[PDB]
DNA sequence: CCGACTGCGCATCAGC
DNA sequence: GCTGATGCGC
DNA sequence: GTCGG
């Protein structure tokens, strides 16, 4: 539905849960906001009043009250106070910092670091992955148009195989469902020689592969399983920006329900558990297993692909790009 | 009234 | 030194 | 902040 209908409400309750998360640090108050945001922008009709509100699911007594003082006065108090707050306000700024999250950004706020070019000052005061949030602010703040994903995925793609073979790898998130813009890239990868139950070098190798063609070009964090960094396509054209990349490593045992939960949506794979319930079964990030008679979870059932998963529930394959819910 | 609201990998802190 | 807790992102 | 046991 068009912005215009309640986009007043929705940007107010964004607002509200930003501040709650950056600022006071509660993350279920955050998300409540978010929850209530989320089925209001959904909601078909402009709404006329709080007890309207009231009636979706995760609107409460106290939205319905605030959406009633933003009807009648087109603002609310509460939030124009907060926004005018020289210390809240550049704490909650100084979060979209990736790896500056409520904490550190209170602390650099206490101790008079407020702007980019406060941080810009203080690098002895940021660790690794601070530096490189900082370094590419920006970037990480633009979306990535499909047709640079595809090129994006190319690259990934020809170099794991390069590397070997019998790799598996799959970009999942948004761009499985076939969004016309990302937010990030998730590759998940795969190999034979690993199981639940079974080199790790097996991540390295590929990060190094794709750190070799300069296509990886910074590290945030880099395990045995997983890696999170920054990416960025080759150029006498203006440079591309730079790009957030998660890898993943999974078991082949466990990798088609990893496709699965990474591939959304949250949405989706909520009601998916859900009704997987409801036939007796428990479908997490790793395995899908079977609820004996008084919920005694069984072994984890094999699982070769995705619909594999769809048939134990006695669903039928929906395609990632009918997957928003 | 009052507990749930996902929980894990990695980097780094706190403490022994 | 190591172990467990915390912050962070997702 | 909201929902529900
Ligand atoms: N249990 C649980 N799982 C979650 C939750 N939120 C997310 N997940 C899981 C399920 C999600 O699929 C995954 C997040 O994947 P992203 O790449 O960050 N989001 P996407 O790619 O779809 O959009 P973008 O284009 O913006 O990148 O984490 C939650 O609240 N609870
Ligand atoms: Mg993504
Ligand atoms: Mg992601
Ligand atoms: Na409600
Ligand atoms: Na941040």
């Amino acid at each position: 539905p068009q912005e215009t209908l309640n986009g007043g409400i929705t940007d107010m309750l964004t607002e509200l849960a930003n501040f709650e998360k950056n600022v006071s640090q509660a993350i279920h108050k955050y998300n409540a906001y978010r929850k209530a945001a989320s089925v209001i922008a959904k909601y078909p009709h402009k709404i006329k009043s709080g007890a309207e509100a009231k009636k979706l699911p995760g609107v409460g007594t106290k939205i319905a009250e605030k959406i009633d003082e933003f009807l009648a006065t087109g603002k609310l108090r509460k939030l124009e106070k907060i926004r005018q707050d020289d210390t809240s306000s550049s704490i909650n700024f100084l979060t979209r910092v990736s790896g500056i999250g409520p904490s550190a950004a209170r602390k650099f706020v206490d101790e008079g670091i407020k702007t980019l070019e406060d941080l810009r000052k203080n690098e002895d005061k940021l660790n690794h992955h601070q530096r490189i949030g900082l370094k590419y602010f920006g970037d990480f703040e633009k979306r990535i148009p499909r047709e640079e994903m595809l090129q994006m995925q190319d690259i990934v793609l020809n170099e794991v195989k390069k590397v070997d073979s019998e790799y598996i790898a799959t970009v999942c998130g948004s761009f499985r469902r076939g969004a016309e813009s990302s937010g990030d890239m998730d590759v998940l990868l795969t190999h034979p020689s690993f199981t639940s139950e079974s080199q790790p070098k097996l991540l390295h190798q590929v990060v190094e592969q794709l750190q070799k063609v300069h296509f990886i070009t910074d590290t945030l964090s880099k395990g045995e399983t997983k890696f999170m960094g920054v990416c960025q396509l080759p150029s006498d054209e203006k440079e591309y920006p730079h790009r957030r990349i998660d890898i993943r490593l999974i078991p082949k045992d466990q990798y088609y329900c990893g496709v699965l939960y990474f591939t959304g949506s949250d949405i989706f794979n909520k009601n998916m558990r859900a009704h997987a319930l409801e036939k007796g079964f428990t479908i997490n990030e790793y395995t899908i297993r079977p609820l004996g008679v008084t919920g005694v979870a069984g072994e984890p059932l094999p699982v070769d692909s995705e619909k594999d998963i769809f048939d134990y529930i006695q669903w039928k394959y929906r395609e990632p790009k009918d997957r928003s819910e």
